């Protein structure tokens, strides 16, 4: 842990102490004591105080004293050394003065040219760096060079024979956990290519042919169309999930990047599948260099899959078995960030040489010519580690103190999880859009999805915006008009109520075209919590309707409850908007804003449908089927939990906005009730394309993060009503397929902006007399001559979705829409659910009759 620092030096002539005469200490060999001082010098109290410049930039500090420095001072010397100011002592927390005299907006890393090779790296506060490069991925070192300084800048030019070399930086630089200037190895903060774990940089141009795939620079022409951020639909998806079990795959490609080019898979099959209905974007997990998995293959621990198959299906062994070899073996969501620029080289081939690149846009390629778009999930919110020592840390090695936010004690942030990012200084801010612009243009992905963006500075995710739409085909080969960006818009801990400036939370996102997650309607249809009790019911799980048991209160309560999160979910199907107006379920109109959450918060709060993601399910938590496993009563038949599944995707797919949807929700994927499987290994993760399993009832989940729900667990898992067959599993897939498809038919569920919403979306079941468990969404088009509108269908005129998550038959009269020619969805009259066809309309009445457990869409032709 960082010493003690309650000082900050924020400008070359200012520092900042919240103090009630103050001395600076200065020591180049880091020799002091409490002595051991080179320098010294008294700073001046400021009558003023701190400039705005510093106050914006530093809020938490705006009521901290002023002290001067004298000009004669060498602050660019004195930044190099062991540093303390004295009242009391304490040192000083650095990034203030660091960016205000280095910013630096020069090439960073290597620069090729016809006959010479270039490097830069920000140091600033090092008293030395030097460049070494060694024979090949695993060899000794060959030569030193020592590099000079400019202004925080390291740099060096060699001959054009530095080509292909690896090399890593030797950094000379006080480390203050260590209270010594150590020499520190340390790979290029913008590698862009790493031998095996990241332990050498490879200097290699990443622009050369031999690094590209064929046809690659003509990728642009190749990419599936997308008229509008609107028509998006998302499927997040693990690299290693998704090939991991796939025997159609050669045993040499599976888990990696490599089985995306098998184009002939069951695995491919499964998502050309998918992305021919309609999905439009693939959302990757972490896919850069992180740590928590060797990069050698021959390095990685299994578990015997046909023994484990063996085990009782709520025993605890199978946990034991995955936990005993987790730390070795080739499995983890990734989100442990070590440099963010480069392929993992766990899902190569070879971790050594240019395959991770290779290998990469190949992937990018295949899944662009299959249809579909690809989002990488980042993460700039925290370092894996921090410190002088280690393999997997780099950014903090060199510049200690710096890339990392820190409480006003000097000791390091970890809400993200641990070594918290700060993004609001100046060459943090520059690293994230670099690293983007690199992925977008190095390797044409097509969206960022940000992990925890509330702890990212807005003002870092408008520029990063600002800065990829600018990419143009002519000038970077990729239209930077289609990449689209989102993220967690959590607001927690240090940075909530914009107390290190205005972050990426949710509603300061509102207005910036920018997507975030709607917790509200995911809350609202599962029910209850990620943090709160499992068994808490909501929409889908049978609140009211199909009480499991578990006390909720009396059914006025779960009534009252139930229409409460009917309220909150159709807010969240017209694209959670503010502005939008519904009845809500006390007959009262309100806007989203103005409908609130159990915790008071606003449930709509975006300014466009493309700025909400609606989801019900994601790889953090339960899965789709897990969640409904556990809340719904446990009579049901796995026949009945399955059309529960498909009404939670169905109302996703169906919504005003974008449609967010978890790898196996259309396959009925469990994970055996794990609840945070990050490090649970291929088997809690399983994803099986033979459509035989659907991983449920596979033991008791590791107990790190499980355990204290085992008793809930253990009688599910155990009962064979839980699992589902085949049957199911494809029946599933076949119904999620169709309602894709119906998305697509009409661009009525896509509407672009909050104008057509308002205009066009309305809500048919509301008010104090609603019908409980039903949802009906009503959306007009152009119709009868001198239209109100613009005409967006030419085969419909009006389009009526109802929502029936009552065990039984509804029939909802909505006079409004009598004398119309309704009809039901073509797709769902040659549906293969035999339920659905059933649903009927009656033009005398206006009278839509749906089945239980059924989402019925009807269409009123315009021939
Ligand atoms: O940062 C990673 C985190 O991000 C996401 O979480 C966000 C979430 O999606 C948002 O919706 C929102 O959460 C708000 C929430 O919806 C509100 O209801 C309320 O929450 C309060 C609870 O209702 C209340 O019960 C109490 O909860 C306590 C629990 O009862 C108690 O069990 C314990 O919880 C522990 C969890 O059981 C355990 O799982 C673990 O949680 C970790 C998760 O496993 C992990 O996935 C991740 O969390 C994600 C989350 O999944 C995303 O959706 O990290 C978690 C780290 O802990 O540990 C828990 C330890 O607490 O404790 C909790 C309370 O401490 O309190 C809460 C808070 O009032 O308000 C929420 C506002 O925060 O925002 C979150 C992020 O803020
Ligand atoms: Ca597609
Ligand atoms: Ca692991």
């Amino acid at each position: 842990f960082m010493p003690d620092a309650r000082a900050y030096w924020v400008t070359s002539d200012l520092i900042a102490w919240n103090v009630g005469s103050v001395c600076l200490y200065a020591s180049r060999a880091a020799a002091m004591s409490l002595q051991g001082y080179d320098s010294k010098v008294e700073l001046q109290p400021e009558s003023a105080g701190l400039p705005e410049t510093v106050t914006q930039k530093f809020p938490f500090i705006s009521s901290y004293r002023a002290f001067r420095v004298p000009s004669s001072v060498d602050v660019a010397s004195l930044v190099k050394c062991q540093l303390v100011v004295a009242s009391d002592v304490t040192g000083l927390q650095l990034p203030g003065v660091l960016d205000d005299m280095f910013a630096y907006t020069g090439p960073l890393g290597a620069v090729f040219s016809e006959d010479s090779v270039s490097l830069h790296l920000w140091a600033p506060t090092a008293q030395g760096v030097s460049v070494c490069f060694f024979d090949g991925p695993a060899g000794p070192a060959l030569e030193t060079v020592q590099l000079k300084e400019s202004n925080g800048v390291w740099s060096v030019t060699g001959p054009r024979e530095w080509e292909n070399r690896y090399y890593l930086y030797e950094v000379d630089v006080y480390h203050p956990t260590k209270a010594q200037v150590l020499k520190c190895l340390a790979g290029d903060p913008y590698a862009r290519s790493l031998s095996a774990n990241g332990a050498r940089t490879w200097l290699v141009d990443i622009n050369n042919e031999t690094l590209k795939p064929a046809s690659w620079d003509e990728l642009a022409d190749e990419k599936p169309k997308l008229d509008s951020f609107s028509d998006i639909t998302i499927y997040e998806l693990h690299i290693r999930d998704f090939s991991a079990h796939d025997g159609t795959v050669d045993s040499d490609s599976r888990g990696g990047f490599r089985a995306f080019a098998y184009q002939a898979s069951a695995g491919m099959e499964h998502l050309r599948k998918l992305s021919d209905a309609g999905l439009t974007h693939v959302h990757l997990l972490p896919s850069f260099h992180f740590a928590g998995v060797d990069d050698i293959k021959s390095n990685w621990k299994f578990v015997d899959e046909c023994e484990l198959a063996t085990f009782p299906p709520g025993s605890d062994m199978q946990q034991a078995a995955v936990v005993a070899i987790q730390e070795e073996d080739p499995y983890n969501w990734g989100y442990n960030p070590v440099l963010w620029g480069v392929p993992k080289g766990s899902y190569a081939s070879d971790p050594d040489g240019p395959s991770r690149i290779i290998e990469y846009r190949q992937m990018v390629q295949a899944l662009n010519r299959i249809g579909l778009r690809v989002v990488m999930d980042v993460v700039y919110n925290h370092l894996d580690s921090s410190g002088p020592c280690g393999i997997s840390s780099v950014l903090d090695k060199i510049v200690p103190g710096y890339y990392v936010r820190r409480d006003t004690n000097g000791q390091i942030e970890n809400s993200a999880a641990m070594n918290n990012t700060a993004s609001e200084h100046f060459m943090v801010d520059r690293l994230i859009v670099d690293d983007l612009l690199n992925w977008a243009v190095n390797y044409k992905v097509d969206g960022f999805r940000f992990d925890l963006m509330g702890h990212i500075m807005k003002r870092t995710m408008m520029r990063a915006k600002s800065a990829l739409q600018s990419l143009t085909t002519d000038a970077h080969g990729v239209d930077g008009s289609k990449i689209y960006l989102y993220g967690e818009g959590w607001d927690f801990a240090e940075v909530a109520r914009n107390q290190r400036g205005i972050n990426g939370s949710q509603l300061n996102m509102s207005g910036t075209g920018i997507g975030s997650f709607n917790d509200r309607i995911r809350d609202a249809i599962n029910g209850g919590n990620p943090f709160g009790n499992p068994l808490q019911q909501g929409f889908n799980t049978g609140l009211f309707l199909e009480p499991n048991g578990f006390y909720q209160g009396n059914e006025a309560d779960t009534r009252r409850s139930l229409a409460t999160y009917a309220d909150q979910i159709q807010i969240g199907l017209a694209g959670n908007l503010r502005d939008y107006v519904l009845i809500s379920h006390t007959g009262e109109a309100k806007k989203g804003s103005e409908i609130h959450t159990f915790d008071g918060l606003p449930v709509g709060y975006t300014a466009s449908p493309i700025e909400t993601i609606n989801y019900v399910s994601a790889h953090d938590n339960e899965t789709l089927f897990d969640v409904i496993s556990v809340k719904t009563p446990m009579i049901l038949s796995v026949d009945e939990r399955c059309r529960i599944n498909h009404l939670a995707s169905s109302m996703m797919a169906l919504s005003q906005g974008i449609p967010f949807f978890h790898a196996g929700d259309e396959i009925l994927r469990s994970k055996s009730i794990d609840r945070d499987s990050y490090n649970s290994g291929d088997w809690f993760n399983k994803l099986d394309f033979t459509y035989e399993t659907n991983n449920w009832g596979v033991g008791l989940p590791p107990s790190e993060k499980n355990e204290d729900n085992w008793p809930l667990m253990k009688p599910r898992l155990e009962n064979p009503s839980f699992k589902p067959a085949k049957g199911h599993i494809l029946a599933a897939l076949d119904s999620f397929v169709d309602i894709l498809k119906i998305r697509y038919s009409s661009p009525l569920f896509r509407l672009s902006t909050a104008n057509d919403i308002k205009q066009r979306v309305r809500f048919h079941n509301t008010g104090p007399s609603l019908v409980p468990g039903v949802i009906v969404m009503g959306i007009e088009d152009a119709r009868g001559e001198s239209p109100e509108m613009a005409q967006l269908d030419t085969n419909f005129s009006y389009v009526v979705t109802v929502f029936n998550v009552c065990p039984h038959e509804v029939s909802m009269d909505i006079p409004a829409l009598a004398s119309m020619g309704f009809e039901l969805h073509p797709v769902q009259v040659n549906s293969s659910d035999t339920l659905v066809r059933k649903s009927a309309y009656e033009a005398a009445t206006g009278r839509f009759t749906v089945p239980g457990r059924t989402v019925s869409v009807f269409v009123e032709p315009r021939c």
